[PDB]
């Protein structure tokens, strides 16, 4: 997999070849949704946790208890 | 009780004298904060209290079990 970006005001562009990376992980869902599998987790955690917690923050969209809401935001730091 | 208002760019603006239920609800208030009594309810509804109905927490506000919060927004409507 590869991700490729030019600068910005250049007229040649470089695009990303991650056709591998598609084909694997369209074979993890059609699989699953044929039949349920287990998935890998992908995770980061970043110094972009250690924020303070507060309880009252719980609206939120996404049906927690949905399994594909694990994949929730979960790169991108915290 | 009486409420006095004049007109918008008016150069007198007549006061409202609200002295003597000034001191009947400060005399409820001060025997209140020395010996627990009965208040009295004042409420408001009018068509506004047809508004739907979301299951949602406010959380900002002052704490629902509180006896002067039962007069939170009491007279706004709804």
């Amino acid at each position: 997999i590869r991700l490729s970006r030019s600068a910005l005001g250049t007229a040649e562009r470089r695009d990303s070849e991650v056709k591998p990376a598609k084909d694997l992980a369209d074979i993890w869902r059609v699989i699953n949704e044929v039949n349920t599998i287990n998935l890998p987790t992908f995770a980061l955690y970043n110094v972009e946790r250690s924020q303070p917690f507060n309880r009252n923050i719980k609206d939120n969209t996404g049906r927690r208890e949905e399994r594909f809401d694990a994949y929730s935001q979960t790169l991108g730091g915290a």
